[PDB]
């Protein structure tokens, strides 16, 4: 195959597969997408509605006359105004179905937890490149002052656990937490001052010797986080507010589903576009992805005033 054709189809199918991404947004939403307010949401479904049906015309006219190259950017275009679309709608369909008398919104967790394994992982890689033979001297630095980044890091997020946590106890060793970390962390940027100041081995076994309080104080930490009551807290939504949300979420994966059927019928065409059965399946789902979006805009619309 030529390689303007792989392309072409390539483009399509990293196109298919970021669609089959973003639809998992609209699966069961119980916590915010994003941060955007719900005028936000209707103003970039509006704008990516635009964005999408220009695409959708230069789809097809490019796989009609055989331009590749801008067939597969048309394709790129549709699938990033997909995406974009599916976020704001997936975001607004939370909005909706929180703010019902009867639903209580999603509480994220105290901290994240994944920074945890992330630093564990630093202090880890830093002890193997301080311990074994393999690195180089600016290489070992690197991994020392990487582990800093994140431990000071977890530093802002104690921080913002107790001073949101309610729960005094919590708040305690998240500000005693604080304290330990900044402190063997420290301990730690100044070790490693020293070791790229005089590379000597007894300077390497000091910042080994100033990993350990920080990994304990890491690990009392990241450990205690993520016990119970600090875990997001899902949302609660009701049957009232699952009704209310149901319009925009069925719209929105009509939609996807819909312009995955074009997508793929348009990633045959571009090679062969003499094909009646194939032109009038993707007129078809052509129609449904339009048809889905004026419900979705629709919807959102009626629910705006809400919001105001």
């Amino acid at each position: 195959i030529d390689p303007f054709t792989k392309h072409g189809q390539k483009e399509c199918d990293n196109a298919l597969r970021q669609l089959e991404t973003v639809r998992e947004l609209l699966e069961n939403p119980v916590q915010p997408i994003n941060d955007m307010s719900y005028f936000g949401c209707l103003d970039s479904v509006m704008e990516n509605s635009k964005v999408l049906g220009e695409a959708m015309t230069g789809i097809s006219q490019n796989a009609k006359n055989g331009n590749l190259p801008e067939f597969g950017d048309a394709i790129a275009t549709a699938s990033k105004a997909l995406c974009g679309f599916t976020e704001a709608a997936a975001q607004a369909a939370y909005l909706v179905g929180v703010s019902d008398p009867n639903s209580q919104a999603g509480q994220q967790g105290l901290v994240e937890p994944t920074q945890f394994a992330r630093a564990n992982q630093a202090i880890q890689m830093a002890c193997q490149s301080l311990g074994e033979p393999g690195c180089t001297q600016a290489q070992v630095l690197s991994a020392a002052t990487i582990v800093a980044k994140h431990t000071s890091a977890l530093c802002n997020s104690c921080r913002l656990a107790s001073a949101r946590t309610a729960n005094p106890t919590a708040k305690r060793q998240f500000v005693q937490s604080a304290k330990e970390v900044a402190n063997s962390t420290a301990n730690l940027v100044k070790t490693i001052k020293a070791l790229d100041g005089d590379f000597t081995e007894e300077n390497r076994a000091q910042c080994r010797a100033a990993t350990a309080p920080l990994l304990e104080a890491v690990d009392n930490l990241s450990a205690f986080a993520s016990n119970p009551e600090f875990s997001s807290v899902p949302a609660q939504i009701s049957p009232e507010g699952r009704a209310a949300m149901e319009p925009i979420v069925i719209s929105a994966k009509t939609m996807l589903e819909s312009a995955g059927g074009l997508i793929q019928t348009a990633r045959a065409l571009a090679v062969n576009p003499r094909d009646p059965p194939r032109w009038s399946v993707l007129a078809g789902h052509s129609r449904t992805v339009s048809d889905s979006i004026k419900k979705l805009i629709t919807s959102m619309r009626d629910k705006a005033p809400g919001q105001l």
